[PDB]
DNA sequence: CGACAG
DNA sequence: ATCTTGTCG
């Protein structure tokens, strides 16, 4: 499954950031109306200090049926640095993406999207490469301010960057902590919340695209 | 000084 | 993310 290599990955943090500020300029926060047919999810596990195993799950909507699953295990050199995750989990994902045969209508990542210090989280960054609509679903905050929603099964609040709306916090499960949703590329707030609320079966905290992509991500690190 | 996706 | 088993609701 093709894509566009917009630049090189091995860059000292400082350049990587200049790359991000430049890229943020090509983001299209357009709407996504209508229901999707094919929906994928991405995640990475780490079998070794510097070895990561990437995994992509493509699902049939709304039957949530698993139509295809590819992977790619490899070396990881760029260290983890809040705000620069794309330069870590990004390359190995693209290696797995090449093995994919079904065309996703929208891919969903395990990390921020618009809710990033420079408005370019891994979700944003990858959408630009593979030019498909993307969303970012994270389990903790990185950027933006909000009002912790009620602990009621479907409550929610908006994620702000001042007066600007950049995402939203949803409590998809009682007793458990909220998730952080924000648009990648070719996507907007009101749409992502809609869709994400749609991909989360009752009783679970995390949506199926990512919740399965993770399971395989850990499992493949063993049996 | 604090904060800081995975 | 990862180190780790049982245990509490
Ligand atoms: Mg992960």
């Amino acid at each position: 499954m093709d894509y566009r290599q917009l630049h090189r990955w091995d860059l000292p943090p400082e350049e990587a950031i200049k790359v991000q500020n430049e890229l943020r300029k090509k983001i299209k926060l357009t709407p996504y109306e209508g229901e999707p047919e094919y929906v994928a999810g991405v995640d990475l596990s780490f079998p070794g200090k510097e070895e990561g195993l990437a995994v992509i799950v493509v699902l049939e909507y709304p039957s949530f049926k698993i139509l295809e699953v590819v992977s790619e295990r490899g070396e990881i050199t760029f260290p983890y640095i809040p705000g620069l995750l794309a330069f870590r989990e990004g390359p190995l994902f693209l290696k797995a993406w090449e093995k994919l045969r079904t065309k996703p209508d929208v891919v969903v990542f395990d990390g921020q999207g618009l809710a990033h210090p420079r408005k370019l989280g891994i979700a944003s960054h990858m959408g630009l490469f593979i030019e498909i609509p993307t969303i970012g679903v994270a389990k903790s905050r990185l950027y933006g301010t909000f009002k912790m929603p009620e602990d009621k099964r479907c409550s929610w609040s908006y994620l702000y960057d001042g007066e600007e709306i950049i995402g939203c916090v949803i409590r998809t499960k009682e007793g458990s902590a909220p998730i952080f949703v924000s648009p990648g590329h070719l996507m907007d707030v009101e749409s992502s919340k809609r869709l994400i609320k749609a991909f989360t079966l009752p009783g679970r905290r995390i949506p199926e695209p990512t919740r399965l992509a993770h399971i395989y991500t850990q499992r493949l690190k063993k049996g």
